[PDB]
């Protein structure tokens, strides 16, 4: 009866939300698995037993148990990606927009967040799908996937903490938006997953993932992608954090066992608390628990993978913000603040590109500050801050993407690759930061559409053309409307390796995104460190 | 009698030269050693026994064994560095330039030829000092040395071949400069050695070796320096070399004694005819018998004298071309031709950098490849071509200058770096070998001025400059006129690292000649090849 969804788990109330001028109904807070507490904590997700009865899926879930960002205590800019829900080990719900009226079968669009495998939340402001459902007219999925220790904790013997299991409780969301969303009137054969970061990446690992490539049709990756250097840890170096992360808590560790059985009794926020501390690196842009290439989700390395082709071939949607490092560097590297034009002095970029590439031995730092350096100026406060950017960019997030979209345009049936490099006019970072990560995000998500947030109308045009451009992708395997008024966004080759502009100014086509840059990344330093 | 010189040798008579207006007195052929011949070949030079009567100085002397490049038969290009007189092992004289009338105590400066330590003559006619002597007044001195394996043949223990025996040639028409200069109105407490390519080589090499420095006051490096990769070996491949020159002449190599003797029998030419098989690698901008850091002319490694200040201390004006590569990948690497525009493939290019870079493992290879390559353009055969002079430019000439100009400037009495980058309008090579090694030196010896040789007059304003430059410089230390209408060349300071262009549009002055490049080459690659 509109808000009233009968669903294989059970009946699931919803509510009219206003959007822009009409309503939407939105469903928040479907429960996809059984609380993954207690005993269940690290366990993979259950399957949530169905419910007697209606759900009340009127208002946001729990978020996940996570590091809560105080660095700018009310600064909207560190906030806006803070759990805006009281937090919970239980929060393993997703939440549906659809229009009114219910479509019968029409898009799917499942967005899964990021925050590094660490945070995240499906209930923050900028993650509303209202503006994208109303405007695109797709039903909208916001997920949600345990984060942190409690998501990726990887005992790789255990069956009680293998790794991944924050990945599998995504999986488990895509299983029931498989099942399910066929009666929000959203059509299974056609969900789109898409995400930003860590989400990206866990977007890319579906693809890789056989356990997950038959529960998505296509792909949208936002500024991260399986390959990421600070998105999978071996199964050794996750059993190593999950030791160290055991010996913060001073649990007895002489068994698996043992272990897992003394993380079980700490309270959430102790494991958050000592998290950082098990990392095996001074270093920037990498976290704790990530991912872990295990044998089961993956089934061997990612890199063979991608070579071998083992991976979903579909259509994928990808790209990266323009000045991808900035964010790390004011949270992570010296002589960054949030107040100041970050002009960074040389000691200090020293300091930066050591933290920006941990695994490096003085040979790598060298190769990396020899690429990086204006050397006819190599003290220039404003090139060092830069520069600092493009490393920490282009090694954790644009050339790890360039390198997936070569291997994978390779076998799949078609690539759009995007650089979005608008900056935000309402932006309450700094200026010297640039196109930040995940400041795309809001104009995917269609922000620039409501008035009382002070975008240009300028920005509400390029809203609407990233939404229609992620919607018709997800509807189509095109971002292009077919003839249409708009200039066309290029097929990725492996060719011509053409990709477009994302920005106010009319779209714009280029070659080949940083690639003096990522051939360094991707091939050259790669081949030094081996020798 | 103007043209009777009575010197501590003997009485030499010359010859007066018609120049430009004037004449000028010329004493051609003085010998300054005894003829290094038989028993006495590849043995340190003998200083030549005082004459009996009047020495007719007023023809060429022999120019000393070497290859005949017949690459370019007739081509006017190529001929002009071939040896224009006979060729004999007889060959170590001197040519002195002096004014009518004979000054009393007037500056001398006193060629080194270049040719890689394998060729070279003091009497070609690029190097006739008439127009220099006559323009700037200054006592011009061209020397002879031997050449390949009859001056720098190095078996390190014997006494019979130590290496380095044409640097001592050198050396000793410098004595005998010192000695007798005087008597040709010359200042021996101020002559400038100045030389190109393996001659500004062998100048850096008597800024380093003790046994040198006393002899001269100032010095002029033009496209060349002490520590140019190719311009020494370590006294174990020069053994390598010596014996594998013995090996290709079937000389019984049981012993030092057998294979010098072996090859004190066979003539000049066999010597030279397999000379070029002795190298070590395949190859370009390397010679076979080169000087060798032997202890005794320099006392210890280049780099380490570099860097205790272990040199004279005075001051030196140098500088390099533009395009100091193109003459050997024009000879030596594929896909150049004379007659091409010589667009180079990719595959030419690595088979390129390979050559110019032999020393080089896979990951050095790739190192240089990542520096030169454009990446968005890596087919472009002009971008290829460029690229492979810069990587042979910047390896073998530019860069190892600059670090000398780096290391020497820490210790030195001042420092005057020029670029030179004119192409002459009259220059017989193509146009794609850009400003070409070795094509300064028609400008330092004045041919613009005579016009018969259809300079543009904005060549022959040039080359003035570059006389007056150079002649100033040899008389004060300073290239600059105190107080005049032309704009001052700057020091060379650590700091600001100031340079000249020197071509027809008028000066500019530049920082950091090649840095980002000669970063690679000086720091990165040699820490990248220990490793
Ligand atoms: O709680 U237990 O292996
Ligand atoms: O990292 U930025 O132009
Ligand atoms: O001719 U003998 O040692
Ligand atoms: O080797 U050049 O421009």
């Amino acid at each position: 009866s509109e808000l009233l969804v009968n669903t294989k788990s059970g009946k699931v109330m919803g509510t009219r939300v206003p959007v822009l001028s009409s309503h939407i109904s939105a469903f928040l807070g479907i429960p996809f698995a059984e609380p993954p507490v207690g005993n269940m904590r690290f366990r993979r997700p259950e399957p949530k037993k169905p419910w007697s009865g209606v759900w009340n899926a009127s208002t946001y879930p729990n978020n996940c148990q996570q590091y809560v960002d105080e660095q700018f205590p009310g600064f909207s800019g560190s906030e806006m990606w803070n759990p805006n829900r009281e937090m919970s080990e239980d929060c393993l719900y997703l939440n549906i927009w659809v229009p009114s009226p219910r479509p019968k079968s029409t898009t799917v669009m499942v967005w899964i967040y990021g925050g590094g495998f660490y945070s995240g939340s499906s209930t923050l402001d900028v993650y509303n799908g209202k503006y994208l459902a109303y405007t695109e007219e797709v039903v909208l999925v916001s997920l949600s996937y345990r984060v942190g220790a409690f998501g990726f904790l990887a005992l790789h013997g255990s069956q009680e903490a293998p790794g991944n299991v924050g990945l599998l409780d995504q999986r488990m969301a895509l299983q029931w938006v498989h099942d399910n969303i066929q009666f929000f009137g959203g059509d299974p054969k056609t969900v789109t997953i898409f995400g930003e970061s860590a989400g990206g990446a866990s977007v890319g690992m579906h693809i890789l993932s056989p356990g997950s490539r038959d529960l998505f049709r296509r792909a949208i990756l936002q500024s991260g992608s399986p390959n990421c250097p600070w998105a999978s840890v071996s199964v050794a170096e996750g059993r190593r954090r999950a030791v160290e992360l055991g010996r913060n808590l001073n649990c007895n560790l002489n068994s698996d066992e043992e272990l897992i059985h003394c993380l079980r009794e700490k309270k959430p926020q102790e494991l958050i608390d000592v998290e950082w501390n098990v990392l095996p690196f001074d270093s920037i842009f990498r976290f704790s628990f990530v991912p872990v290439i295990d044998g089961e989700f993956f089934p061997t390395s990612l890199e063979s993978m991608l070579n071998s082709g083992n991976f979903k071939k579909t259509q994928i949607l990808l790209g990266v913000n323009k000045d991808e490092g900035s964010f790390f560097l004011l949270y992570g590297a010296p002589g960054f603040s949030k107040d100041s034009e970050s002009k960074i002095s040389r000691e200090d970029f020293m300091s930066g590109v050591k933290l920006s590439v941990p695994h490096a031995n003085d040979l790598g730092l060298d190769a990396v500050t020899l690429q990086y350096t204006d050397w006819m100026d190599d003290n220039n406060g404003i090139k060092n801050r830069d520069g600092l950017d493009d490393i920490v960019g282009d090694h954790n997030v644009i050339c790890p993407l360039m390198h997936f979209v070569n291997k994978y345009t390779k076998f799949g049936n078609g690539t759009y690759l995007y650089f979005f490099n608008h900056r935000a006019s309402n932006l309450v970072w700094p200026e010297w930061m640039g196109v930040i990560h995940g400041y795309e995000i809001e104009f995917v998500f269609g922000l620039p559409l409501v008035k009382e947030l002070n975008y240009t109308a300028e920005e509400e045009a390029l809203s609407r053309r990233i939404m229609h451009y992620w919607a018709t992708f997800a509807k189509t395997g095109n971002p292009n409307e077919p003839h249409s008024q708009e200039s066309k966004w290029p097929l990725f080759t492996t060719k011509e390796q053409k990709f477009i502009d994302l920005n106010t100014e009319p779209m714009k086509v280029h070659q080949r995104l940083r690639v003096q840059m990522c051939v360094f990344w991707n091939q050259f330093l790669p081949k030094l460190l081996n020798a």
